[PDB]
């Protein structure tokens, strides 16, 4: 049950174009224009076609707990990030036998708490936000990777990386399901603090071309809002 | 392992059961100096995802209790932001849809929204439109249940739809709140009959597990660099 990568970028790993979970992640990812998204970029892929998928879900649990567990040196810690990156990074975590840490936006966590620089996004520019993570959850001997479900810019995955250079952890792998390769999301990472980060792979299974023109999610006519109300919904049962 | 009936449909593990026990060694609670919101004891989540074990415990709990069933689940619903972190290791092992409720802006297609909510300490819970239908039969999980709020948010939605609502899952339920009471008492009582199942309840906040750090000196919130000053 093998999947194979390729590096299409230095240090930017993607499933090959011929792998059996790329075509099952090709009928099922769709991207919404921005008259149907939160978030206005050309083309929005929504997580959820992906968690509504059990097939999907299990390849990639599977691939991540393989690819993990073959490591000559064992991982001890996946941090994953607020909201979507909690879809993915339990289920790999509870077959590692692993901590899941998460990495939340403000102060969301109790405790002693370590905050990033603000962060910045493909959809958001720098503000008050930035990400935070437990003070105790990893240290300086800790093996982590850090996952989310789509690196666009790389803006969150810095505000991770800056998380984990905090504790001084090494930084194994950084982790998602797709990768926007023309938007260089590597970059942040891979220069942040002189290029400390320089020689830690990007892998996200899927990339840009599954955003294809025959995978619109839009609906091809709704009335009016695309939020709808309850008793609206009702009269559509 | 076996429930016991705390309130009218209101479920919890009995007080000797091995996966309670973890739980009363894992979970810690924190004072509202140390925790983003203003309640007595907040149950903090992420000593719950840092303990595989506690987290192979829930997730074969539910896929247990949901599994070969006469008539089955067809989907898992889960609420943003940490009910995320429940759902899907339970659908992946069902092999059955995990679905999003999602805070507002998040969910993109044609969605469903609910009424305004509130939680323990406006804003609206919303669906995908067409991810179930009044075929489904779906679980609603969550991490907490305090006031039921939330709860009712997506009860709301899946009512929307005309799904079977099969059940209400979650780790936590603060059982002094009444949570079930909002969901129940919806459209005259039509989901009274749905139990509410939440692992454990308020007796696992004890005195000695909390997490409030006794020593720690000024604001809780440190810098990267004032981190890698305690490496
Ligand atoms: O920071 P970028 O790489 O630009 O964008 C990817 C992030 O933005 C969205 O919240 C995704 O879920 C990721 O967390
Ligand atoms: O709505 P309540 O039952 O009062 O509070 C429970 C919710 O409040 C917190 O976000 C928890 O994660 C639950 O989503
Ligand atoms: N194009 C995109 N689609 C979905 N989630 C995203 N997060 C950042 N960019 C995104
Ligand atoms: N006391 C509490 N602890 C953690 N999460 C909560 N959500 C609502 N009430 C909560
Ligand atoms: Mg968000």
């Amino acid at each position: 049950h093998h999947m194979s990568l390729v590096e299409v970028l230095p240090n930017y790993f993607t499933l090959s174009k011929d792998s059996p979970l790329r075509k099952k992640f090709e009928k099922v990812y769709k991207w919404y224009s921005p008259a149907f998204s939160p978030h206005d970029v050309p083309r929005f892929a929504e997580v959820g076609n992906i968690t509504e998928n059990p097939e999907v879900m299990r390849g990639i649990r599977d691939f991540f707990v393989d690819r993990y567990k073959n490591l000559q040196q064992p991982i001890t810690h996946i941090l994953g990030f607020d909201s979507r990156g909690f879809l993915l990074g339990p289920m790999i975590a509870v077959e590692l036998n692993v901590p899941f840490v998460l990495i939340r936006k403000a102060n969301k966590i109790a405790g002693v708490i370590i905050k990033s620089e603000p962060y910045t996004k493909e959809y958001a520019a720098e503000s008050e936000e930035c990400m935070t993570v437990r003070f105790g959850s990893f240290d300086k001997n800790s093996r982590v990777v850090l996952i989310d479900d789509v690196i666009a810019t790389g803006g969150t995955m810095l505000a991770g990386v800056q998380l984990v250079d905090a504790c001084g952890a090494t930084l194994v792998e950084v982790a998602g399901i797709l990768g926007l390769t023309f938007l260089k999301g590597t970059q942040p990472a891979h220069t942040f603090a002189g290029g400390r980060y320089s020689n830690v792979p990007f892998v996200t299974l899927v990339d840009e071309t599954v955003l294809s023109d025959e995978n619109c999610g839009d609906p091809l006519h709704h009335k009016g809002s695309r939020i709808i109300s309850c008793a609206e919904a009702k009269k559509l049962i």
